[PDB]
């Protein structure tokens, strides 16, 4: 009679064992990430494998952030801790063969590309903002390129850290050092600072101020001028002097002499009484 | 009958406690796949006793593992005109902590990092890099290369302009020691400062102009100059003992004492 | 009854629902708070969506450390070769008026540290290559508040035992250069050294094995630790010690009055 309706009901219609509830469900999908946003509390792997990831600066990469349509920053990675067992953020790069760089930066704007700032610790300590190290012997660790019109390529600013002017007299806006090899090197002759022009330079080769006043430099064409007393610990060979200035030679001397010894020996010769 | 129909009654889910196909396609699209898609809101990071490595292979809250793929790992782009806030920021706090913010350890054969600032349409007071410290206990940077033929830091200046002159108040390299801007009363810091600890057999500086030698200070301080020089003052050197050597005030004033000496001994002595 | 047309209509057909086999396989394709593998591309492009600049709490991707060990991102490749870099940063537009990076660092290490490894062959390549063309400003600003340091440290180290080996290298080089494409020259200085406060510091201090040999006192005097050469004259001022270079007025003055002395002498004796 209506015992096929009920079977037709039984057959046809869900069982809620066999379904998730819309509260199940929630509870499932409360667990993912919406596209919206939400915290992640795990890693986040990332492994592309045959993806079409690209390499493009506009578009590329596994994970790429176009901020274009947003203010603020694209990421942020910060920490309070006191201490831990690694760095915030990490660029590796193993095969010798490896083509591209680590990080590229490619800047059009009108302030600092990047920006290192190493703020002031409570105790002095030996940390750097930046720490450049290069193990390959065929090219320079570092390289600077710039087309200033009145500027340094390179600028370099020692900031006295204290009120007292004697404080930083250990200091320098600049320090070299060279060093033999640390693993068993016998030496080394290696320069402290090459300065060329390969195209050729009108310019002064070294130029020195204190208060803005030229104390000491080096022209295009290697004569030196010093703003005061100075100092050989040793012999310097000049040419012989042309102008009243001029340093005098030893031969210069020794002539003039030779020269005053013979007109007064002929002198001495030949007077009479 | 009552019987099997309570069953069915109680067994059965009822619609509205249970998503259809189609409602559960838009939950499920809201959500990220896998295999990808686009974010539009903010992605937070807060990993709590989780497991995160410091390895630089398969460590951090997020790993990229580009190994098996082309491509970058990320990509930071934007076209604003302006903004609020720099693309990418990292920050520690403590005065204590005790890893880098960023580190890179590189293999390859060109460029480990590469900042390229492009030409603006106007000149401005803008860098490719900047650099500041407040920590007086170190060295704002450091750089240590270990090269065969060449500079362990390459610094070259480009001119501008096609005009030779134009770049005339340019340097390579400029040089700046201030004191303390607030307060200071002066400062005593040095300029340029080169060592060799170990102790070197090349020259310390040496300056060329056109590739030839013009200007050079020897690993034993000693100085050569490729042209007419001045001191504006007194220069202080050993008595000569070659022709070219300097002549000292007292050398002049020993051979002017010495024939005088011979020429008084002859006056005194000579019989007409 | 027509209860069974009430049946019909409160309850789900099993046609348009998904069992949970079907739920879990769909749930299993999306990405869990708890951590999981991206496969493909994940793109942020936030569109008013809150994103703020701050460096604590900013960014549409935002890693906290402060309650983890671990480092927040790593990004690696053990690729031969590849298409582009690993991290790309990128601002178009001249107007842009903040950072691609910034980095506000407090701590005890080195706020970044770049390391290119020793390769299998020498080539040349740095760890780090820096170029501007804005003739505007400085490629690169360093400042420093060292006590008794250098702002910036360059050590140049011999990469092999043999003493002569890194003859031809230098811990600083620097070229000054023509514009690349029709340059007619350059008039650009090698070095620039200034105080614009003044400083009693030497501008230029040179030693080796730790001993003075060469500088350049705060004054522009310089000091020289042995036997120099000008190939040239040298202009100085008229020696008043004795061990003052004597200039070519001293020594003609000092033979004339020798001069005059001996000639009187020799007009006025007799015999
Ligand atoms: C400092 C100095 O004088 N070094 C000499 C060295 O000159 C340098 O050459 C590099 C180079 O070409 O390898 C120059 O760097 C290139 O700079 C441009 C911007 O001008 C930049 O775009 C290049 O980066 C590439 O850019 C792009 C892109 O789409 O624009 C994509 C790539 O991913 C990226 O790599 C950059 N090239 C590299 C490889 O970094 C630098 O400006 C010069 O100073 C010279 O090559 C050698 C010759 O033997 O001598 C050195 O002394
Ligand atoms: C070609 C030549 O020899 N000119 C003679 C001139 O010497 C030049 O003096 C100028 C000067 O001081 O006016 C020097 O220009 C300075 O160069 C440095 C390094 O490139 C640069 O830092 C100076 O800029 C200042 O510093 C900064 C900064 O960020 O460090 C910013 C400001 O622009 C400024 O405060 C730059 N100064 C200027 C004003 O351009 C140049 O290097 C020297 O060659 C000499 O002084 C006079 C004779 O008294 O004759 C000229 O012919
Ligand atoms: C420029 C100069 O002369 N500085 C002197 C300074 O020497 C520098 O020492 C640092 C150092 O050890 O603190 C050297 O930096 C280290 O370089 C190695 C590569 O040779 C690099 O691997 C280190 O990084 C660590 O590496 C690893 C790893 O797994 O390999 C893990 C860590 O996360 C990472 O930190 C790097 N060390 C640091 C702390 O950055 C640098 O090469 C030297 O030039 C010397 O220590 C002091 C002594 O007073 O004097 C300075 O003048
Ligand atoms: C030890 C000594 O005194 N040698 C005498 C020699 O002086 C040397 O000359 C060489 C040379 O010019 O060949 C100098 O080598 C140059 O050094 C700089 C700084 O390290 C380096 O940049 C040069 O490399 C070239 O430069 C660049 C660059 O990007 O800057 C690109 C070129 O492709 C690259 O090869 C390097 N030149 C070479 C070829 O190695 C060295 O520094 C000087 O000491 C002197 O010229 C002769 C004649 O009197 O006698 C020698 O004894
Ligand atoms: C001598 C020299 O090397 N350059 C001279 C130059 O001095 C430099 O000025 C910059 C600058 O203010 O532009 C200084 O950089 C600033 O450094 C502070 C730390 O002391 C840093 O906080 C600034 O960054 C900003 O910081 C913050 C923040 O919340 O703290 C937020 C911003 O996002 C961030 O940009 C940084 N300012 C910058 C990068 O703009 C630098 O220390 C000085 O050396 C001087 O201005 C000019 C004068 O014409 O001459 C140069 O020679
Ligand atoms: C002010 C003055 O003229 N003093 C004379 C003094 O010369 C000074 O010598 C000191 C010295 O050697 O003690 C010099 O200080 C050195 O300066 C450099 C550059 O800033 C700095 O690197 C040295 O630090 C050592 O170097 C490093 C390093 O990483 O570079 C690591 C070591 O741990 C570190 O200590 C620094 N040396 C020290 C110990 O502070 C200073 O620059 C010179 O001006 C001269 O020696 C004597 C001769 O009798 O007279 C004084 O008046
Ligand atoms: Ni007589």
């Amino acid at each position: 009679e209506t015992n096929s309706k009920i079977t037709k009901l039984e057959s046809s219609k869900a069982d809620k064992s066999a379904v998730y509830s819309k509260a199940e469900s929630k509870i499932e999908l409360d667990k993912k990430l919406s596209l919206t946003g939400g915290i992640v509390t795990g890693q986040l792997q990332f492994k592309p494998n045959k993806s079409g990831i690209k390499p493009s600066s506009s578009v590329g990469g596994a994970i790429n952030i176009d901020m274009s349509k947003s203010e603020g920053a694209a990421m942020v990675m910060y920490t309070n801790k006191d201490t831990t067992d690694g760095p915030l953020m990490i660029l590796r790069s193993d095969k010798d063969t490896f083509d591209q760089s680590a990080q590229f930066v490619d800047y059009s704007g009108k302030t600092n590309a990047v920006n290192i700032v190493m703020r002031q610790p409570s105790a002095p300590n030996f940390s750097s903002a930046l720490n450049i190290t290069s193990a390959n012997e065929g090219g320079s660790a570092m390289q600077i390129r710039g087309v200033e019109k009145a500027l340094g390529t390179l600028k370099i600013t020692h900031e006295n850290p204290n009120v007292e002017a004697k404080y930083d007299e250990n200091a320098a806006a600049l320090s070299i050092d060279i060093v033999k090899k640390q693993k068993g090197g016998k030496g080394t002759a290696a320069q402290g600072i090459y300065i060329n022009s390969t195209s050729g330079t009108a310019g002064k080769m070294l130029r020195i101020r204190n208060k803005n006043e030229d104390k000491f430099y080096v022209g295009p064409d290697g004569g030196f001028h010093s703003g005061a007393n100075s100092t050989v610990a040793g012999n310097l060979t000049v040419k012989d002097p042309t102008s009243g200035k001029h340093a005098a030679t030893k031969d210069y001397v020794d002539e003039k002499i030779a020269e005053l010894k013979k007109l007064i020996l002929k002198k001495l010769e030949h007077h009479h009484h």
